[PDB]
């Protein structure tokens, strides 16, 4: 576990349908993630600079280029996926091999209803990636 | 206080529920404990060789037997307790009398919410036991 | 450097909070100071007669008056400070000019994490201060 990580600039891109993963699910998940990451010594220091819905793998590269071109110092994009989807491969293609943007994916079902264990799982993955 | 102690091989046995005491709580606690123990000259070196959840006093002896048989040179088992529980008495019976394995219990609340004072308390007890 | 020093009656006053300078920090620092001072022939002997936390410059004079009255033959008060603080000036006012008590200050960072070099720095300062004095 890495100490001294602070996440100051981050975004959320939700590829799950809004009707299944609503704004209140996203805001609850956001605040619960911020709380446990601060508890663990990896504080997420503010609200995401960007939190929007996207549909389809075709939206990945334009949205990520937009993020890179709009938010200086972006550290992480949290990507909500609706189950198994071709969106995953495209997010990793653009993030890992095109633009060099750290991404962390999370399943829609763990945003609709968080648990401490699944928030912990996400925190540890982020800590490894940014550490 | 005894100088010259080095804790190379150690384990965590968490008898508190994972939903209350998550993996990222355990890993963050571990790093804070490593830091203060190193500063005080009794370094708890490396990650634990073993870190697993269990439930119930009846799980103590099977788990501790596995630890003793599996990790030669094991020096300490850190045991996380869910409040007041028969787990404590069984940990002391199995550790001190049945198997001969040094153990140090810590309350779940002090893993969920670490403070320098409670980490210091833990180091001093570990120092007495291993010194 | 004076040979033949034996520091038998000494105290610790910690003006940094316990949250910063914990019990295990104090006890580790004490044992490591005891070991190096013995090896260098100026042994700081035994546990301190007094080891307590306090806060603020106003707490200095009551505590030092208590120390002077309670522990006859007190040779040294080791004073742990968080850094720059008005407590330092008060420690030296009360110790040097009011009560005539030897004090040696140490920064809390060097109690939180001792090193041989900073323990040596402290022993040399104590040796100058107490060597030859009565
Ligand atoms: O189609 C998919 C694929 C994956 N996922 C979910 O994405 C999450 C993994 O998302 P990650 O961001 O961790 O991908 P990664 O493993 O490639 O990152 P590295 O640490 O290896 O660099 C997992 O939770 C998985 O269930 C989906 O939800 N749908
Ligand atoms: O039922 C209990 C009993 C004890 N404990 C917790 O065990 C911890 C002590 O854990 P120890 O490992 O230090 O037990 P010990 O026998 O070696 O030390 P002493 O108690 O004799 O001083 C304490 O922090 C206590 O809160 C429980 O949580 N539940
Ligand atoms: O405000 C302060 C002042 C000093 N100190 C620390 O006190 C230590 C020295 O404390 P001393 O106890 O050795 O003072 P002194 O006899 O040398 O008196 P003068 O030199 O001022 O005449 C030094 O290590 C310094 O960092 C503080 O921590 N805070």
């Amino acid at each position: 576990f890495h100490t001294g990580i602070e996440i100051k600039v981050w975004a959320i891109a939700c590829f799950a349908p809004q009707r299944q993963c609503t704004e209140v699910h996203l805001k609850s998940f956001t605040e619960q993630l911020r709380k446990i990451s601060r508890d663990a010594g990896m504080p997420i220091q503010g609200q995401p600079c960007f939190c929007k819905y996207a549909q389809g793998a075709d939206s990945v590269e334009p949205m990520f280029r937009h993020l890179k071109n709009t938010y200086a110092g972006l550290q992480l994009v949290v990507v909500i996926l609706p189950g198994k989807t071709p969106v995953y491969a495209e997010v990793k293609r653009v993030g890992d091999t095109v633009l060099g943007m750290a991404t962390q994916c999370v399943q829609m079902k763990n945003v609709q209803r968080t648990t401490p264990q699944t928030l912990s799982n996400l925190c540890l993955k982020i800590n490894v990636k940014l550490g």
